[PDB]
């Protein structure tokens, strides 16, 4: 086949987020406002990716409190956080920008309905208790 010169590139060797401390309010008609909580950001290899049916942010964080909770990790590796949107959304009009310690993402939806949830849901998963303290 063929090795090496290769086309397009995976985002293999950046890491994808499975779960982002933020924090999301309905704003306006159709206005979703998003909070993610994270200092030490670099605006300059950090950008964010609005799609039709789900939205990806990438920055690269340097603050120990966020890195600390992702082990393994560090400053100069690259955060991929992609959520899936149950409705569709209107990312032409979206906007992506930080603040002082966290970050701001304007997402435009479509229509004004109940989205029931930022994140589409899932098999159910329970099993032994963990971390959750009474």
């Amino acid at each position: 086949g063929s090795s090496g010169s290769s086309g397009v590139d995976e985002p293999e060797s950046m890491v994808n987020l499975a779960f982002v401390k933020n924090d999301s309010y309905e704003k306006g008609p159709d206005s979703v406002v998003v909070h993610v909580y994270v200092k030490e950001i670099c605006r300059d290899t950090s950008r964010v990716l609005f799609r039709e049916q789900d939205f990806t942010l990438i920055f690269q964080t340097r603050d120990g409190n966020f890195l600390r909770l992702h082990p393994g990790c560090g400053p100069h590796t690259t955060f991929r956080w992609q959520v899936k949107l149950r409705n569709l959304i209107e990312p032409e009009q979206c906007t992506f920008c930080f603040t002082a310690s966290r970050i701001d993402i304007c997402l435009r939806k479509r229509q004004s309905q109940r989205w029931g949830g930022l994140e589409a849901p899932a098999a159910r998963v329970g099993g032994a208790s963990g971390p959750s303290s009474g």
